[PDB]
Order: C-alpha cells, then structure tokens, then sequence
C-alpha cells in the first residue's frame, strides 16, 4: 500500500505527530512538504526519500501550499477569567484560522485533479471540555465544524476531509511508553490514501488503538398538547425527561435529515393530538419463533417449520404476532379485562424491523356497572408503510359508534370442521415472554387478587391457537392469506387444558368459536377470521 | 414558575430569538438587559416589566455585562475558495469571540453569588456541516467547545452553561408557520431557571419540539496483533470496519473517562494478545426464563417459580445459563462436535446486565484421526468483576496439559438417587432460542449432512436438565449453592425422549450420569457438579 504520484503537505511537521506523518508518507512513496523543518527534511532524505522544507506560518497558507494534514498548533492554557486577548487570539489563529487558510489554498489543486485528502486535528479537550482551556477547546471544536463543511464542498469531486483526534500525574509505564506519535501516524496515513472513501469522519486514536466518534440525536419530545396551544415553561419542565432521553438516540447524516423530521412531528400532532400515545417495537426471528411456540406451533407439524426456523424458505410470522405492538403500547400507560380484539393486516408482513405504533381511544361507552373503552392502534414500518390496524375493547369496572368492529354470531348449524389442541401447563409461562407480563397469568396470589382461582392463559394466546386452527384448516398454513381476526374473549382457560376450535366456512370468512373440552365452556365467542 | 430576584442579559435581543427571550424573561418576573434595542425595551416596559437598553458590541462584553443568553450573530455565507479575511473574521468575531468576551465578563458575578445560567447558540449547520458556510460552521461548532469548558469551570459553584441549537424552496404552510422564535424561547428559559440542573447539554429545538444531542464513541479496535508489533497502514485498513463500527457506541461524560479506557486496552493486549476473541452479551429476565423453560423448568414445580417469574422474591438464573456467553463467542468465529464442557461460578450471579467475555485457545491435542481444541473463556460484569470460567473441549475431524479439567468416572455402586424428565418434541426448537442456532438441532436436511438421522437435542440442553436434577435433589433448588459442572457429551438425545439422571452424593461433589430411558444409552458421562 503506497503513495506513488502523490504530494502531501504536513503543517507542524518539525516535531511530534507532524514529524511522524512526514516520515511515513515519505517511507511509502509520497513526496512531502515539511512545514525545525530542515532537521526533518534531511532525515527524510537520508532515509531515502523526496521532500522539501517550508518555513511559512499557517496564517499564510498560500505560500505553504506552493494530501494536506493540518497539524500545527500552540498552547496558551489559562483559566476563563484569566484568558487575555493574545491568549484567545493566538490559539484561535494557529489552530482554527490557520487550518482554514491552508485548506483554502490547497482545495482548487485537489478538485480540478478529482483527487484530494484533507485532515484536521481536533482533540478530546474540545469534544468533552477541559478546565482552564477555553481558547483551545473553542478552537479544536471549531475545526470539527470547519471539516464538516470542507467535507461537503469536496465530496462530488473526490476531495475528502476527515478529523483526527489524538488522545499530571505519573502514568504507568505501559501507558506512558505507548502514548507515542509513531502509533497514530498510520490512521492518518490510511485516511489520506486513495482506497479510503471516508468523508466527514471523526477518528480518535492513541497507543495503537482507534475508534470513530459521531453526534447522535434523541427521539425528543413535542412541547405542547396541540398545534393550537403555545409552549409554556411549565410544559418544557414536565416533559424534560423525555426531551433528554437518549435511549432511542440516532445519528443523522446531513442537515436536510435534521430539517425534514420536524414536518412529521407537526403533522402527527395535527392529525390527532396530545391525547395520543407512541412507542417503538423491535423484533427479529427470535421474537417471531418465541411467539409461535407460545401459541402452540410445533415441529411435530411439517407445516409449522415455516413459523419455527428462521432459515426456512417460507419463514414468516404467524400474523397474530402483530397484535403485540398495539397491545404493549396500550397497556404500557393509562391515559382492566381485555374483552374483545380486532386485528387487520393491510400489507405484506416482514420478518424483522423496528415498528412505530400509535394509540388513540376511539370510543367510550357506559354499561351501568362498567365502562367500555375502545382503543385504536396503527403500526408502521421504518420507511412509513402502514402494516397493522389494532382495535381493542376493554372493560373497566365500574350505543357503540360507527367504526367499532362488531362481533358476528356463529352460523346456526354444525361446524364444518373442528381442531383440538392440548395446551401445556407452561403455556402462559411461555406466552408471556412475547411481552404481556401481567402477574395473573403466572402468580397464584395475583391471579386470586384479580378474581381467578388459578393463573389463567392469556386470551390472546387462545386467539393464537384459534387462528392457527383456521390457517391449517382453510389457508394451507399460508399466513399471507390472513386478512383479519375478530374475537370476544368470553371465559378463562387454564394452562394444561384442552381447546377445540369449531369452524364454519362461508366464502372469505371463517367463523369460529373456541371451547375448553374438559368443562364444555365457550372461551372465544362471536368470532371470525377474514382470509384473502 | 418565575424569575423573581434575577437579572438576565440577552445579546441580539433587538429581534428574532433574542427579542423573544427578552419578552418571556420579563413576562415571568426577571429584570432584563436588551443588548433596535430601544424598540424592545419600550415594548417590555409597556407590557408591564423592568428592562434596560444596551448598544454595545459583543466583542466588548465588559460594558454589556455592566442569566446570560449569547444570541447575537451575523451571516457572511461564501463558498470555501470565496471566503475572504473579513468574511472569516466578522463571523468568528461576533459568534465565537463575542460569546467568549460576554461570558468572561459575567462569570465572576455568577460564581461569587453561587448562582449562574449561561447559554450559547450553536446550529445544525455547525453540527452536520453545510455547503458554502465554512466561517459560520467553524464558529458555531467552536461555541460547543467553548461551552464544554465554561460548563466545567462553573460546575462546583452552581454556574451552569448549556447550548441551544435552534433549527429555499417553499416550505409547506404548517412548517413555515410553526418555525417561529416564540416557540423556542421557553426551552432557553427553562435552561436558565433555578430548578434546572442541566450542565454542558446540547438542546435542539424548533416548532415546539426539542431533543438533546451528544457525542458517542464506538468500541473501536486495537491496531496491532501485540504490544511488540508496530502499527502498519495495512492493519489499519484490514481492521477499519471494526474501528468505525458504531453499533456498540457509548457516550462518555468527561475527558478523564476518554483517557482511562486506553490503559484497559493495553493491559488486555499485553495479557494474551491478538490470538484472543472478545464480545458483549446483554440479558434480562426475558433471556433467563427463556433458558429455564428451554431446559425443562416448569411452573408445575413449586420450586421452579423462582427460575420462571421475574417478580419472584427468589428470582435467579439457573446457573448453567452462564455457559451461553462463552459458548456464543467461541462459536461466532473460527480462529465441530462439542465434546466436553466445564463451567465455574466464581461469584454471586446477577439477573441482568451486559457481560464482557473473552476467548482463548488453551490446549491443542492430536488423537490420530482428529484434533482436540480446549478453549478457555472468562465472563466479567460491567464494573469488571469476574463471574464465570468456561472451559470447552471440541473435536475436529480430522497428552492434555495441566489446567485442562479432567472427567471423573462414576462411583462404582448403585446411584444414591435418580430423576426422570420427559423432554418435549419442541425441546430443541425452544432451547435454540437461548442462542445456539446450529441447523442440525432443528432442520432434518442439515442434521443428516452432519451425520444424524433426526435433529438432535443440544448437548448443553441435556446438561441443563441434569444440573436441574442435581439442584432439586441436593441443593434444595438453591442456585447460589452451585459451584461448578463438568461433563462429557457421550451420545445424541432426540427431542421427545425421556432422560434419567443417576446421582451419587460424595461430600461437596455430586457425581452424575444421564441416560435416555427408551434406548438404555448413556448421553452424559464422566460428569459431576460441585456444590458450595
């Protein structure tokens, strides 16, 4: 890996980092300008290489120019109140202004040639701050903003610009003896080679180790209940833990990205409001298979492999998996017997990704000794495609409007088919791993407090078993044929009990009901699956 | 939420952002200095408030001073080659130098009072870069490095410093009409209130929305095979995808953190070398329970609740769970019949966290038509406590040294106890979710290619069942009494088959063997558990 036919300019090449950038560049074929200087020139030459000396100050970069590594620097470390005009000025001049001048003078030559490699030297002191160094930390972070723009103005003509970040009392020998300039030079050298396509990077390096730094941005938070309200200081406070929550932080690539996300916020806020809920749902094959096993899919069934092994050619979710994002969001906060469920697949389903879901109360009813709340939820993928409609009906102890999906009673005749599934005693202990942690499905004491003699199976688990019976029986176990499910949860199932699913075929629609065999009791009623 | 007994200074308060910072501060009780100015003073006064005018330039901050929001600015947008002396200078002077001067003059008053709130104005242009703006982007990122140090020098006396980041052609009305200065003012106001303890923050805000930005740092990568080798450009290249891998990126709080991690790298490299492997293992109760169910723990057993429900007062891992970090790391790359396993718990086990694990080949042997590789692994928690020793022996078709843990043959007499466990047909389909995805435990075609007639259960799953028999039988199901396990995997188990574990008690040590009941064949041999 060489640098034949290349000219490199190193500022502050008299010593330290610069000096070693000089030697390595010459070592590997490049002809070098050492911007003190004479000692390095003669040493490069004697080692068998081509190089010229330069005595110019970085303020005067035009004469320097006539690869560019900006490395010259000075120190004038003072406290804040003790940092004078000359202190501020001389540090800002050599580091920031100087790098600008020198990059300025070199660029035309690099762009008209369609090849260029520029380097700025920043430091952790700039990145993090450091007591008693305002001038220097202002300057070295300034070099990052300089580079960010030099990178962009050079991009389309192969003129690239990156940032190198070279990291009392007594150090341990192993550390002190590895903190040497010779070990950082090759990172800089690689960032200045033809094969490198890095542009706008921050690379930290020392002691023969390197990493990349970049800025990330939190999800953040809207600062008013609606578009029709102002922003009050009291709201900013009440919402500050969300503003500064970095747990979902992301890196943006360019200013237009930073600018284009505001629209989304405003539109969301406008279409609905502050009485809406939002959350992220990450998944991969692991969660898909965990769920399928939770609802009884088994490798004893050849047709189930597709739901149980990620490398199967037909690997897919059982589509009721997509009740979870809606479910978890709606039970995460309160703004509770799960009584009815509706789920609509609207588009082809993926096998992984990061979903965005919303939550809105759709309808509230009054049933004497109780209230019914109908909650509507939509799930979208990362690019913004709508995947799922979730409508859930809850009863809170203690006339539906249009758009509330009604139940359909069983066709008054013998079922066309029946399917029996035995559940295991661990069915709920397994199903709850898909995210529904309610203690009444596992903890005897909490089940009792919720009015059950033993822990009961999740209603949505029983729905899972039922949709599986529908799909094996009427859709050849093809999940892409599933359109929608609607269900009333009408009774408790105990893990270990046996289910029978009664099915009636009526065109597109499979009516069904689910009975616990040992008691004779109905546990899913008024229910159907729509196929495609 | 008011600002009584507070004096605030706003630069560039004549218009825009500044103007509205002026009004809100006065609106809520503070007496204000509007640094054009007269129009704002008279308007603050008429609205019923106290404020004075100021005509001083930000370069001359001493006269301004006699809360500080630095907001004055200018624009001189030029291309890189077209940015002159006056262009660079005037933008750097008003933004960067000006903010310094003004913060400089105000600090003494804030520190000797033990109360202070300072604000710098940066921009996304600085943070990301923007074509044709070098002077401005250099300056606005410079303000971040300025603030980073002002924050630190003010911290111990309640003098806090934060950064506000206020975000052609035709915009949509909804966006254009919300991009107004009045909506950003309260974020700045909150960052300048007594209740706020934010120091060194970057807060982005616009259109009644806000988030926090911060710099993160990748795990990075060592740039040489050992401490005895130099760093070559060729190695930096070969290793560059690891250097710039941001998938494990973390935020550091201070420069000393950035500096203190280098030592660890050097020491690691020294103790061993480049012939070692490293990886991260994240877990919580979900993975713990997924694993316990995978090895047969069941809510039918009262003593198993502790392994199956996260809110149980005795919630714990079954300790063989901690074979996984070692296992996954060692099978992730090659640098394969699993023949023997050893696992030592060295310290109290947690129920979540992020583990660090290493991998080193300990011994290689030559067994005629095959080679034995003994691999050693250590797992540590986040603070650095050693939790696990993992020694695994593999056979690769086609004299052990000290420190290779030997097998111990069964005591020659009838077992003291026996335990029978039926596995389910889905045992491997479930167990593989704990991370061992080898297709031969699930896919018939791949099992065959690996020389098995049907998919076989993972050997480590069978070890799990066996240690469970040991713990229920001899340790009262107390996982904290488990010290170590050693095993030869001596035959295949098919999911659905029945296991019997034969146990012999001999003080601290429980010898055991595991037999498939239906065939009569031994599947775990030469094996023991050490208890505490």
């Amino acid at each position: 890996l060489r640098y034949d036919g290349r000219v490199a300019v190193v500022t502050g090449a008299g010593a330290g980092l610069g000096r070693e950038y000089a030697l390595l560049f010459a070592e590997r074929g490049a002809k070098v300008v050492v911007n003190a200087a004479d000692i390095v020139v003669d040493e490069i030459r004697k080692a068998g290489g081509e190089a010229v000396a330069d005595y110019n100050s970085v303020i005067d970069g035009a004469k320097v120019i006539e690869i560019l590594v900006n490395n010259a620097g000075i120190l004038r470390d003072r406290s804040l109140v003790k940092t004078s005009e000359q202190d501020w000025n001389l540090v800002n001049d050599v580091h920031l202004k100087g790098s600008f001048k020198c990059t300025q003078a070199a660029f035309p030559y690099m762009k008209k040639q369609n090849y260029g490699r520029i380097i700025m030297t920043s430091s952790n002191s700039g990145i993090y701050g450091n007591f008693g160094q305002v001038n220097y930390t202002a300057a070295k972070m300034g070099l990052i903003g300089l580079a960010n723009t030099v990178a962009i103005e050079g991009a389309r003509n192969n003129v690239l610009c990156n940032v190198i970040v070279p990291t009392e009392g007594i150090l341990p020998d192993i550390l002190f003896n590895e903190l040497k300039p010779k070990l950082i030079a090759p990172v800089v050298a690689y960032l200045c080679h033809e094969s490198c396509e890095d542009n706008g990077s921050y690379i930290e390096s020392a002691a023969g180790w390197a990493t990349k730094l970049h800025m990330v941005r939190g999800k953040g938070a809207v600062l008013r209940p609606s578009l029709d309200d102002p922003v009050t200081i009291e709201y900013v406070k009440d919402v500050w833990s969300n503003v500064t929550d970095m747990s979902k932080a992301k890196h943006l690539g360019a200013i237009a990205e930073a600018s284009g996300t505001l629209l989304e916020v405003l539109e969301k806020l406008k279409e609905g409001g502050g009485d809406a809920i939002e959350d992220a749902f990450e998944f991969n094959s692991k969660e898909l298979i965990t769920y399928a096993l939770g609802i009884g899919a088994s490798v004893k069934n050849a047709k189930d492999m597709r739901f149980l092994y990620e490398n199967d050619a037909d690997f897919a979710a059982i589509p009721t998996f997509f009740v979870l994002p809606g479910l978890l969001l709606q039970m995460s906060t309160d703004k509770i017997l799960h009584g009815e469920q509706y789920l609509e697949i609207v588009d082809d389903l993926p096998t992984s990704g990061t979903l965005l879901t919303n939550g809105k109360v759709f309808d509230v009813m009054d049933k004497g000794s109780g209230a019914v709340v109908v909650t509507n939820s939509e799930s979208f993928d990362e690019s913004g495609r709508l995947l799922v409609r979730n409508q859930s009906t809850t009863f809170i102890v203690g006339d539906p409007i249009a758009g509330v999906v009604p139940l359909q009673p069983a066709p008054n005749r013998q079922p066309d088919a029946t399917v029996q599934y035995t559940t295991s005693e661990d069915q709920a202990a397994l199903y709850r791993l898909s995210g529904d942690k309610n203690p009444l499905h596992i903890d005897p004491q909490m089940a009792l407090l919720a009015g059950f003699k033993t822990p009961i199976l999740h209603g949505l688990c029983t729905l899972g078993f039922s949709v599986r019976a529908v799909l094996a029986q009427f859709a050849d176990n093809n999940p892409a044929l599933f359109k929608a499910v609607k269900v009333r949860f009408s009774g408790p199932v105990i893990p270990g009990q046996t289910l029978r699913v009664d099915l009636w075929k009526q065109g597109t629609r499979i009516n069904f009901r689910t009975v616990v065999v040992e008691t004779g009791k109905e546990v899913i009623s008024g229910a159907y699956v729509d196929l495609k």
